[PDB]
């Protein structure tokens, strides 16, 4: 019972939290683009890479980790996240994992919500596509927890 009921919170978790995070972007940014470069940008042009205080926000509040990724070609650039490795920094600049079905989700134009692999480990996830104002699709929003946070719940 009490397994299931983690379970589903986990899954309401990441489902609130994804589109919580494309509501932060826009009251952070208002509607995003990409510039010839290939980065996120703000209606000015002004880049959005280094400016995180609302991914951490929602990252805190909802307990889960997050990333904003920028689309260059099929390909998904992490540009915002709260996912840091061993040295402590942000892993900004790694791409999302070509073989994967959530990569795949995403070009389909799809929203992918199951357990992935991120950089090593095992995490429960939420993928989102990110549009701009034509509706084409710029990069993607993610939200997730670690396998090994909703094992540690269980324990
Ligand atoms: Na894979």
């Amino acid at each position: 019972v009490t397994n299931n009921i983690v379970d589903m919170q986990v899954q309401d978790t990441l489902k609130g939290a994804a589109n919580m995070l494309g509501l932060y972007l826009e009251e952070q940014f208002g509607p995003l683009s990409l510039n010839v470069a290939g980065n996120l940008v703000d209606v000015d042009g002004r880049p959005i890479e280094g400016e995180n205080d609302y991914i951490d926000r929602l990252s805190q509040s909802m307990n889960v980790v997050a990333t904003v990724f920028a689309k260059n070609g099929n390909d998904y650039i992490r540009t915002l996240t709260t996912i840091k490795d061993d040295n402590g920094e942000r892993v900004v600049g790694t791409a999302l994992d070509s073989s994967g079905d959530a990569y795949r989700t995403l070009n389909a134009g799809g929203t992918y919500f199951g357990e992935a692999t991120i950089l090593g480990s095992a995490y429960m996830t939420g993928y989102v596509p990110l549009l701009d104002r034509t509706g084409q699709a710029i990069g993607a929003c993610f939200v997730g927890v670690s396998i090994e946070s909703v094992n540690a719940i269980l324990n």
